[PDB]
């Protein structure tokens, strides 16, 4: 039987005006964001708080995007004026070679390296960071589709695509012609037509699409039928039936609609966790390496603590 | 730059008398065992004890081996008269059909799922817990070889095996014919000939072997030079007998009578080594990313802070 709460987390080094704008956390290290200022926690010893001023010219520049790599080692930060800049260690570095770079979508492979989409392009770049700068390689590009690439994932050679209404898969692309053009399948779902924090998330191979008429999810882990044998967690099986985030866990799906976090099986849709938490919710977070849960608002951070998970599924494991 | 340091676990529940046989950690549970007892606590409430006892039948039966599963649904426990039982939930199921068995290895794929070598002989199994029972499948034999299986290692349809000096190594299992006999690649390396709590090691697809000359690791994450290419680090590379070995995301922690050594996996620098009674194993959460060690009568954790950080720089390319 699997327990979830979720825990208001104090972030006293804040002061009652303070908004924050971004929340990632990784290898237990909490970095939350205001419009100007970088804060880094570590979890195992809060009270030590460190503290980084995003070294922003103008005044009207604050942090826009914050990208942190599957461990926690770079944090890519993405100004409101286009620039882009690596924090490691205490220091920051420009990476003028994207300046004005608009994307659409950014997954890390690994700490050095990430794909990337280009706004309102079917175009894929993989990007590798050499410390002072990066190399850039073209993955993909299809000029008979459009919109930009919004959902991407990543598993020892598996990739798989969001574009619009399409899901594009290729089964394993490291020894394939470069730039991809035709997957190996695609299928077609109707999008998600509204403004959602992300629509698209994987995890451990595991991936998860939230989509017009439900969510759709598999495990890239495991011919000519990958894509339809993806499950579907539908509309009408949800609570209280707009999906703002999405959040896998190593079982479950997590979903913030307004104020509500809902939790759902990934076994067998079933709803384990629904629950209500001016104070505006600006997304769901995974720390990837501790396998703990987030979600915060404009003001408050919150812990969705799980206990018992993999006990819980274990008869339908087999 | 990484910092280390290790630090004693309070473990009220245990007093004077009796001692540690066996701990585990998994998603935050810790498990320790003594001679007939087991002892389950969630580290996020530590005050809460859990205990089983473990059912045994006979006075002079006991507690010999403990297997969990990577993320701790499952507690398979062996004792000394070779009954195994599983114990989940609290309570425990009983498997017959495995009675005295004798296992050289034992490697979990899954929640549900582990590969086993059977004792002095070069056979593979792949064993799968129904609820109830188990079912059967052989992967792995070749009489032309001799000893046991000491080392095994999965990850996405690639097997790593150590039969003796010999490593052997598969690419992709999973559309081969069944049982495997020869792999794509094969290694000899002078084996270590003393006992050890344990001589190989795996996580993440990554893998280290204890050898005569050194230890012997990589990454089955990444053509016919897989083995070769795998990377050492000598005994003359140590500082100052390696009874256990646990690997972390970037290093490989040593136990050597009561010293506990880091070492990098990317250029081989110590970058820890320090004294802590007798220490029976290393031992890591798979879930959590969290390293422990333990005697017969202390748990210690090994909190490491910084590590990504601190060989970003050897990362790149």
């Amino acid at each position: 039987s699997i327990k979830t709460r979720i825990e208001e987390v104090q972030l006293q080094f804040l002061t009652g005006n303070t908004e924050l704008t971004h929340l990632k956390v990784s290898n237990d290290q909490l970095i939350v964001t205001t419009q100007r200022t970088i804060y880094r926690i570590n979890l195992q010893d809060p009270a030590i708080v460190n503290h980084f001023d995003c070294p922003l010219s103008k005044e009207l520049e604050t942090i826009m995007n914050v990208h942190v790599s599957p461990m926690g080692s770079v944090i890519l930060i993405r100004t409101n004026f286009g620039r882009y800049m690596l924090l490691k260690d205490g220091e920051f570095t420009q990476l003028n070679k994207i300046k004005n770079l608009d994307l659409s979508s950014l997954h890390w492979i690994n700490e050095t390296t990430f794909l990337m989409g280009i706004k309102k392009t079917p175009k894929l770049y993989r990007v590798e960071l050499t410390g002072k700068d990066i190399t850039t390689k073209l993955w993909y590009e299809n000029k008979k589709l459009s919109g930009g690439i919004d959902g991407i994932a990543y598993w020892e050679g598996s990739l798989l695509l969001t574009i619009k209404d399409n899901i594009l898969y290729w089964r394993d692309v490291t020894n394939m012609k470069f730039p991809l053009v035709l997957p190996d399948e695609s299928e077609q779902f109707e999008r998600l037509k509204h403004h959602a924090i992300k629509k698209f998330d994987s995890y451990n191979g595991l991936f998860a699409w939230v989509t017009s008429n439900g969510i759709v999810f598999g495990d890239l882990k495991e011919f000519g039928k990958f894509l339809s044998s993806s499950k579907v967690l539908l509309n009408f099986e949800l609570p209280d039936y707009l999906i703002k985030d999405i959040v896998l866990t190593a079982f479950h799906i997590l979903l913030l609609r307004k104020n509500t976090v809902t939790m759902v099986s990934q076994l067998n849709n079933d709803v384990v966790f629904h629950e209500t938490i001016n104070e505006k919710f600006l997304g769901l977070v995974r720390d990837s390496v501790k396998e703990t849960f987030w979600c915060f608002s404009n003001i408050n951070v919150f812990e969705i603590i799980i206990e018992n998970e993999p006990n819980s599924v274990w008869n339908l494991l087999v």
